[PDB]
């Protein structure tokens, strides 16, 4: 597991609360909240939460809460 020094508040909480009603935001669109909520339930750190979940992001984009709206880019040779 990954225990990182920054660590969010209303994403972290959220996504435990979103187990109950994926995207607690508005719910405007649920159909979206199974991948979304998914991207929350990983972890915990926002970072890598909004990392995956801005691909897909609808509700919680929507809320007006923009960080890294960004679609996919091509990943290097990596490990």
């Amino acid at each position: 597991m990954a225990a990182p020094s920054m660590k969010e508040r209303q994403v972290c909480w959220g996504a435990r609360d979103e187990y109950w009603k994926c995207l607690d935001e508005n719910l405007e669109d649920a159909s979206q909240c199974k991948k979304l909520r998914s991207s929350f339930e990983s972890s915990c750190p926002q970072q890598w939460i909004k990392y995956f979940d801005k691909r897909r992001d609808y509700l919680k984009f929507k809320e007006k809460f923009e960080a890294g709206q960004f679609e996919p880019s091509e990943t290097t040779a990596k490990s």
